[PDB]
């Protein structure tokens, strides 16, 4: 019914999203609308995005913050970690995400720990990735 945020260029891999790019037109599949503009914006996408691609959810990890309520909330990287870095909270936000890699349940105890994989933008903490996790 309202205008989706299509991008209207070509984007690469990880690469935040920019005004220019993104395009508030109607059209389908009606992904993410134009509500959280400043949110979605500079958004890294999983993927290369072809022309005129609408915001899809399962190209995007966390695009913004869709859901209401937490209680599944996962742990994200909000931000790049290089190979084997000590992160702490501050990098890491646990928030109502897909998918469900860990929890932040045992993240008290490892706070500040070296991860063994390298490590993007917004992405889930899986237990595969990390191998140090209890």
């Amino acid at each position: 019914n309202k205008a989706s945020v299509v991008a209207n260029q070509l984007i690469p891999i990880n690469t935040a999203l920019t005004l220019i790019m993104m395009k508030a037109e109607v059209v389908t599949p009606m992904g993410i609308p134009a509500e959280e503009i400043p949110n979605l914006v500079g958004m890294q996408v999983n993927r290369a995005v072809p022309l005129g691609t609408t915001l899809m959810p399962d190209m995007v990890k966390n695009y913004e913050d869709g859901t209401t309520s937490p209680g599944l909330k996962s742990v994200v990287a909000n931000q790049l970690i290089p190979i084997n870095t000590a992160l702490t909270l501050v990098m890491m936000k646990a928030e109502e995400v897909s998918p469900k890699g860990i929890p932040s349940e045992e993240i008290s105890k490892l706070v500040g720990m070296q991860v063994n994989r390298a490590v993007y933008l917004d992405q889930t903490l899986m237990p595969d990735m990390v191998k140090n996790y209890e």
